[PDB]
């Protein structure tokens, strides 16, 4: 059944809901974001008014076949009226299209959702400044201090002089990027922008980055692998077996591989810095796990939390456990105790 921490009381409302059949109750239904876990149900035969950004219903229509006439865009950063309750759309600084959810219920109280997120202090400057939140759905997947992980900048940083560094040692090596979703656009899109090459993919990996309104990405992406030395692959494919395959089906135009793989946190983060990672290497194949998170670090998270101050935090990430919620509420408590709310 619906778990609590999907349902926003004192509306009609869910969040990221939609393998549960019909939710009685529910007058409408927010995406956050186009990822699977929180989309799971949608598709074609669904008859529900659909609340997301312009973005996530641009997937919505051409990856889903959900009808027209469900789908309700709304833009970022304006008050809207959904069903007689004030919201507001918040950039989430997670994948393209995430959106944060600001509810202000009838009753007074006002209630923020973050979906998945990646705390900044911009978010300190956004519409969130100019009023009191009561209650805080929280992303926690990173809510362990173990978890550190460097800025995006610094890593894009990394991939960009690697690459330009191999290339121009080797003139027929090939870039290889994993992906199995969409986010971590940036890894792929730099690495191609500083070696003078299109990004080649599959035609259902290029028409999902068409629905993602990235500026001049005419310019940027393909369809012809065979004019393209940064290639884009699943995530499944990101091993020497799967490597040594593919450079066998480019003809002889290669003879080495360097490969990305963006994971999230590996331990790994607990001991090396950005500047001492190494690949894993068999041969002319080379791989590399770089750290680009589109999830809060640890301390990021506990900014945010302690400059917004909130009366009540609803985990909505690792709740499945006694240890994993005994362990976050301890953090919680911590937190309001240092700084006094
Ligand atoms: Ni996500």
């Amino acid at each position: 059944t619906c778990p609590f921490y999907k349902k926003i009381p004192g509306t009609g409302f869910t969040v990221d809901a939609f393998q549960y059949g019909v939710v009685e109750g529910c007058t409408a239904y927010f995406l956050t974001h186009f990822h699977s876990d929180h989309y799971a149900g949608l598709s074609k035969h669904f008859t529900f008014p659909v609340y997301c950004s312009e973005i996530t219903g641009n997937l919505l229509k051409n990856k889903l076949h959900v009808q027209e006439q469900y789908i309700h865009p709304l833009p970022l950063d304006t008050e809207c009226i959904v069903n007689g309750v004030k919201v507001v759309l918040l950039d989430a600084n997670h994948c393209p299209g995430a959106v944060m959810i600001l509810f202000y219920l009838p009753n007074g109280t006002v209630i923020l959702h973050t979906g998945d997120f990646r705390a900044d202090p911009s978010m300190e400057r956004s519409l969130l400044a100019d009023q009191k939140v009561h209650m805080l759905y929280l992303d926690t997947t990173y809510c362990s201090p173990e978890y550190t992980f460097p800025s995006q900048q610094e890593v894009i940083r990394f991939a960009i002089n690697t690459a330009f560094e191999a290339v121009t040692l080797n003139p027929h090596a090939l870039v290889v990027c994993g992906t199995y979703s969409i986010g971590k656009e940036k890894v792929f899109l730099a690495i191609a922008d500083v070696l003078g090459s299109k990004v080649g993919m599959s035609q259902e990996k290029y028409k999902t980055l068409q629905c993602l309104n990235i500026p001049e990405i005419n310019s940027l992406i393909t369809t012809d692998m065979c004019s393209s030395l940064v290639h884009l692959l699943p995530m499944m494919q990101i091993n020497f077996k799967g490597l040594q395959s593919h450079l066998k089906k480019c003809g002889g135009k290669y003879n080495q591989i360097l490969a990305f793989r963006p994971t999230g946190w590996t331990h790994s983060n607990k001991f090396t810095r950005i500047a001492d990672v190494i690949p894993q290497t068999k041969g002319n194949i080379s791989i590399y796990g770089i750290p680009y998170s589109e999830h809060s670090s640890y301390l990021e998270m506990k900014r945010f939390v302690q400059w917004l101050k909130p009366q009540k935090i609803i985990p909505t990430v690792n709740v499945g456990t006694w240890k994993s919620r005994s362990t976050m509420e301890k953090y919680f408590r911590e937190w309001k105790l240092e700084a006094g709310y």
